[PDB]
């Protein structure tokens, strides 16, 4: 159910490199398939198209470990190191 | 109601330069009050942390210019000129 489901989402994406920490993320059954939104912190010096890498390699990575996940949306914002100003998983 | 508040609040969003469209909407009263969330499309060459500061400028404009907005939540995905790979509204 939803709140184990969470954490391995959230265990994956942050196993990804550029991923700093997962600020935001919704999910929800459709029927027995997993629909999920998200949003990752990524370091501001990025540019918008690395981020998008980085969110394209959480995507593979989240979607290749949890079988049941029918859409995966990963966008980011930015994050600086040890900063405490946007919420965090 | 929420058709043409959703209207309103992507022409203002429009408005604001380094915007490319925006490509993901949604909102939902709570009460008498509005709570949206929203991502706007940049150019993939900004910085992240460019990104940021003008998702902070639509944020300003929207929120200034439509008084019952309580909260809005805008983040930003790369977006090259004419393509036709991400949604638009
Ligand atoms: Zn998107
Ligand atoms: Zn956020």
């Amino acid at each position: 159910h939803m709140e184990a489901v969470q954490n391995r989402i959230v265990e994956a994406a942050e196993r990804v490199p550029g991923v700093r920490g997962v600020i935001h993320l919704r999910a929800r059954y459709v029927g027995q398939d997993i629909w999920a939104d998200m949003i990752i912190g990524v370091d501001p010096e990025n540019t918008v198209e690395q981020a998008e890498e980085i969110c394209e390699a959480v995507q593979a990575a989240v979607c290749g470990k949890i079988r049941r996940i029918e859409s995966l949306h990963v966008s980011a914002e930015a994050r600086e190191i040890g900063d405490t100003t946007k919420p965090s998983f």
